[PDB]
């Protein structure tokens, strides 16, 4: 009938598609997420190809989207808001961890403002549930760093304010493959410059992840 999707964060009605590899996200407030997908498609298709989950189509108010967790045996997922919050400063300065797999088990609260110490430990907690193998964690961090690097670089040439967008970090329990993608275009806007706020979010995450990958 209807299988509801294991969101890691956010408020939206998201369900498994009737078919493999798809989730349906309801647009609650407006069709702005759909208008923005189609804008990015026409003006920046390379950005869409590399970083954004595929939009397969629309069914009334629902978006048929690529399930990012589909190709994984045991996904571990972390949602980090890197674009500006509606009102409210970021819980970790330049970004906000909205949640992660097993966050309850480390008494993570999305409203708690965090020192640089807490922030790092919460990312380390995210890495624990697979991790263990010291240098499968390095390979996961380094592959995330590789992609966020290209993303931070590519953002300089993109005239959008990425208000409210998130990074979805995934890795498998048996620390093989991993990925990070940009999601949630519902409050994204056109502007005549780049988004220095969102760039600082990504560069800061790159800094934090590099520190963990170098850590002995
Ligand atoms: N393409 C995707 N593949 C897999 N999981 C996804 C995908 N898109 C969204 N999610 C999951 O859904 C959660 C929230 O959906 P998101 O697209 O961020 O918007 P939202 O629900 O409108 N949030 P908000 O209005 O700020 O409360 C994420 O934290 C992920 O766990």
């Amino acid at each position: 009938s209807i299988r509801i999707f294991p969101r890691i964060a956010g408020r939206s009605y998201i369900i498994y598609g009737q078919t493999s590899g798809i989730i349906c996200k309801r647009m609650e407030k407006s069709d702005n997420e759909f208008v923005i997908y189609n804008y990015i498609s026409e003006h920046y298709d390379k950005f869409l190809k590399k970083y954004v989950p595929k939009l397969y189509g629309k069914n009334n108010d629902m978006l048929l989207l690529e399930d990012l967790t589909y190709n994984y045996n045991n996904p571990n997922v972390m949602d980090v808001k890197i674009g500006a919050r509606k009102r409210k400063s970021h819980t970790s300065g330049f970004f906000s961890i909205r949640g992660y797999t097993n966050s309850h088990d480390y008494k993570f609260d999305p409203d708690e403002y965090l020192t640089s110490e807490s922030t790092i430990n919460h990312i380390k907690n995210f890495m624990e549930a697979g991790g263990e193998n010291r240098d499968k964690t390095k390979q996961v961090l380094l592959k995330w760093i590789m992609k966020l690097s290209e993303l931070a670089n590519d953002l300089f040439e993109i005239n959008l304010k990425f208000d409210g967008v998130s990074l979805i970090f995934i890795y498998d329990d048996d620390c093989s493959k991993c990925d990070v993608n940009v999601v949630d275009f519902s409050r994204v806007k056109l502007i005549d410059t780049n988004d220095q706020m969102t760039i600082s979010a990504v560069t800061n995450l790159i800094k934090i992840l590099s520190e963990l990958a170098d850590n002995p």
